[PDB]
């Protein structure tokens, strides 16, 4: 059940926080989300023109975000977030516990940043922190330096 | 002896590289390097407004790839940088092997970054290799991941 991914959760939480005035606070936490949201062609005809949109990397941010704090959650391990974008659609993230990285991905094409469905969205996360606490527990003692 | 430090050849190396047309190939080594060198009290003096100059971040940029390429050279480790500056002269510098950050710092004014010396420059860039050395050494299955 997408509500119940750990992962989900962040990501909602991520956004509430950002609405220092409450203007969303009426949106279903679906609704909130819903941006993340478009159908395959749609998103592939998005060309790969100068830098991403700041939406579209916001968008990014909070969702590596809620990747750091899910895996916390499920870890007791603190992991954060870093990003460098590059010349135009790419970049470069990675989430960090200690001095390990956890999460590594070289960013491409990032207009076209998003998910088929709410429920894919979901899915693609927990693959995330399910990485994520792969690594911390093979260098546990890299994760917590 | 300067010219001997790992660091300090792969410094200099670093802005040889950046001279495409050999427009400094006349200077020495050192004069090459002399903007890294200015006393304590004018460095100090230096304030923090803004963005530091773009040819400050190339100085900081050059010289952690020379503290990566250095390490390498020492190891046999591939040692690349991350850096993302933040508000003003603040800012972070990761150096990463694999998966290992072997080196993490916080820059805080950025603005005034520079040495005392040239065999001061050299010293402290081979601290930092040796301190990414120790890194690699204790963790080397992260380091190669």
């Amino acid at each position: 059940l997408p509500e119940e991914s750990l992962f989900f959760r962040e990501l909602v939480k991520q956004w509430r926080a950002q609405d220092s005035y409450g203007t969303w606070e009426k949106k279903s936490d679906m609704e909130l989300l819903a941006p993340y949201v478009l159908d395959k062609e749609q998103r592939r005809a998005i060309p790969i023109i100068g830098d991403p949109d700041p939406e579209i990397l916001w968008r990014v941010e909070l969702f590596y975000n809620a990747v750091g704090l899910a895996t916390e959650r499920a870890s007791g391990v603190m992991v954060s977030p870093m990003m460098k974008m590059s010349h135009e659609g790419f970049g470069r993230m990675v989430l960090i516990a200690g001095r390990l990285i956890v999460v590594n991905k070289q960013l491409r094409d990032v207009h076209r940043f998003g998910f088929p469905s709410m429920e894919k969205l979901a899915e693609e996360g927990d693959k995330l922190v399910a990485g994520a606490l792969e690594m911390i527990e093979k260098f546990p003692e890299v994760a917590r330096f």
